[PDB]
Parts: C-alpha cells; structure tokens; sequence
C-alpha cells in the first residue's frame, strides 16, 4: 500500500517533499495535519510535531524535509543519472543542501513561518489554540525581511542556469516551494524581481507543480496570478 | 601539503561542539577560530551570510555552514579516518533515525532552550548597549528553563530504552545530545538528580577522549559549575 505524507498546504517543507515525490514518480496518500492540535497519534509518529512526515508500511516515520529528501536520494535518487536531484560530488551536494536550508530554514524563520502563522494558521486555530486576528507587528517584521531574500534569489537565478548549477536540484525545489506559499498570499512584488520571475516561471510550469497550483486554502483566496503560468 | 581545516565556532554553541566531537572522534586536527554568534562582523558575514555557526573551511576554501551540512560532508569524505568507527550508519532507516535525533537536540532543544538561554546568560553580558546588551531578560530565562525538563525526560527515555540514543551503536545522535547537554551543564542549568538515566548516559559520553577539549574549555567571563569537568560527578 502506498506511503502516507502528513503535510500542510502552507508548509514550504511539505511542498518541497511533494515536489520531490512527483518528480520521481511516487504515488502518495496526502494527509493534512494541523500541528497546533498536538494530535497524540501524530506526535507518536513524530514527537517534534514538525512537517512533513513520510510513512510507509513499516511504520517507520521519516521526519522533516531534510531527512525525507536524503532518504529519497538514497533509495531512488542514486538511480536517476541525469535526473538525480542531489548530486554525487560532496561539494555539489553541500551546495544543494545549503540552498535547501536557505529557503526552508533561514527564509522560513525570517519571513515565511511567521507570516503563514499570522495569516493562515491563526484563521484555522481556535481562540484557545492561539487563534485570532493577525499581529500587525509580526507582519511588519516578516515583510521587512522579504525584499533582501528576493534580491538573493534574483542573484542566484541570474548567475547560474539553475540555483545550484547546471541542472535542476533540491535547491530549486526548496526555493520554489517557499516562494509558492508567499506568492499564494500575494506577498511577493514580482515587478522588483524580473530574474527571479523567469526562474519561478520555469519551476511553476513543471508537471510536479500542478497540484500546488490547483490547491486552495479555505477562507484565503490566492492572489489572482497565483496559478497563472504567465504572470 | 594539505593545510589543516579551520572551524569557526563558539564554545557555547551546541552545533559547534557537535562538529568538534566528530572531528576528534575521526582524528582530524583543526584550527579553531572563535566567533561571536551575535556580533555581525562584516568579514564573518561575508564568509557566511546566514551568520550561523559553526563554519568549516578546509583547504578547498569552500565554506560549509552548520552542523547538518558539515556532518554529512565528514561522513562522505572521511574515508580511512572513519574506518571501523563510523558515526552515521549505512541503512537508510538507521540514518534517518540518527538524523532525527541530531535535529532534535540541535534544532528543537536549541530553539526551545539553549539558544535563548545562552543569549541571556552569555551574550547579553558581553554585548555593549548599542549591540543589544543589558541585564538578562527574566521572562526569556523563565520560559527557556521551563522547557528543559521535557528535553531531559526525552533523553532519559531514549537512554533507558536503547544502548545508545539511536540504537545499537554510538552515533551522531549521541554526539549532538552530548554537545547540547554540555553547554547547559557548563551553565549549571541541569538538575541531574531529576534525570538519573540521562546522567548514566552522559557520564559515558563525557568520559570519551573526544570530550577532553570540551571539559578543559572555558568561556571568557563565565565560570562553569563546579562539577562540569568531573568524570565522577
């Protein structure tokens, strides 16, 4: 029976893993999880409460984007030759990981996690869980950090054929995952960032992206260009 | 000849100590260069714009930043230096569990406890008012301290239910936990009478040769708790 991915639509890490699974042709059951609920069965799988979580028949839960992405390289990626999303060379592997961590950890802390919490999770949450109106001060701080991250992405995109070098990698998927969440929310001004825009257009047009562009969060309407391959 | 690598680190950084432990276990000699995680110096931020520690620069001159990237790199390249003493398994599920525990101690515990506590107790003393300095924030201390027990209890559970934290042999998981615990223990923040099972496990890690530089180490302007270096505490 197919494995299960516990995830949330507005989790970049979750989107990143979905991308790797589609690129590599896996079939997966998606199970939407709300970590703030502290669901006991979910915490038994992953006591850290983080997303996503990949579980096959063995019931051995693989916890988080990094662990899952490494596992998928070890058990599939090594076969893929030209289509391998993590290289063989240790320095190239290090660069692909550096970019994955930039977008899923650094930009996530600076911008995406707090912004998603204020704008998405705080709608879905009950008052007791921390639900309520968005905090304007957190929104300011997160937003003030965006323009510098978009400037870096533009630079990477303009200077190499893909973010890590000469082929598509986990680095591109991780950036695209994160950008897709911010873009859903209309938080990116693309008029600033023409080089990043060209790069994002290429990612968002891949078949693996289609389920992300079709996806909708209830009570939050995406920005009008969100699903557009020409935006 | 091959110049020895440099590790940019801070003594009160668990991720830094974790890397040091790997390097010692595998017989590397390394030049240690102390950096302040808070200071934002322009040359350090050129090397690592993320401002994270540690940063490993071997004679390739390619900067490898953070505990995960460095530890994976060391598994991949250590060759004869890891023979018969490998700290990251071959099996994908065992590797996944070693990683999961490394992330627990160096990311989850770091956010819940160690990073805010170190900042209030170490860094806010060393910092000037303009840099963000002042008296420790009592509310941040309280929150961070209140999160310690859950982590110690998880560690006790792991240690009491398996021979090493990830399973049947010593791994990065043990080294990461020990690194995080050693920082807290330097500061006297662990009540060992409340965590006996974890105490037995830590006594095994702290007695390894690789730990000797950590126990000898001192942080500028902070005296460790009296039992810090004691193998028989």
């Amino acid at each position: 029976s197919m494995p299960t991915l516990y995830h949330h639509p507005m989790s970049p890490a979750s989107r990143f893993v979905r991308l790797i699974l589609s690129e590599y042709g896996y079939q997966t059951e998606l199970s939407e999880e709300q970590p703030w609920e502290n669901r006991r069965d979910f915490l038994t799988l992953n006591p850290a409460g983080t997303l996503p979580v990949y579980v096959d028949d063995s019931m051995r839960a693989l916890c988080g984007a990094t662990i899952i992405s490494e596992y998928l390289d070890e058990t599939s990626g090594i076969m893929k030759r030209d289509r391998r999303l993590l290289a063989e060379d240790p320095f190239q592997r290090a660069e692909i990981r550096r970019l994955t961590e930039w977008f899923l950890q650094k930009m996530e802390a600076d911008v995406t996690r707090p912004l998603v919490r204020e704008r998405i999770f705080k709608l879905q949450m009950t008052p007791d869980q921390g639900g309520g109106a968005p905090d304007s001060k957190i929104l300011r701080t997160s937003r003030s950090n965006i323009r510098q991250h978009m400037k870096y992405l533009s630079w990477l995109a303009g200077s190499r054929p893909w973010l890590a070098g000469d082929r598509i990698s986990y680095g591109d998927l991780a950036a695209a995952a994160a950008i897709s969440v911010l873009d859903y929310l209309g938080e990116i001004d693309w008029s600033d960032a023409p080089t990043a825009k060209e790069w994002y257009q290429r990612l968002k047009s891949r078949p693996s992206f289609r389920p992300l562009l079709a996806e909708r969060v209830r009570g939050v309407t995406p920005v009008s260009h969100y699903a557009d391959l020409d935006f």
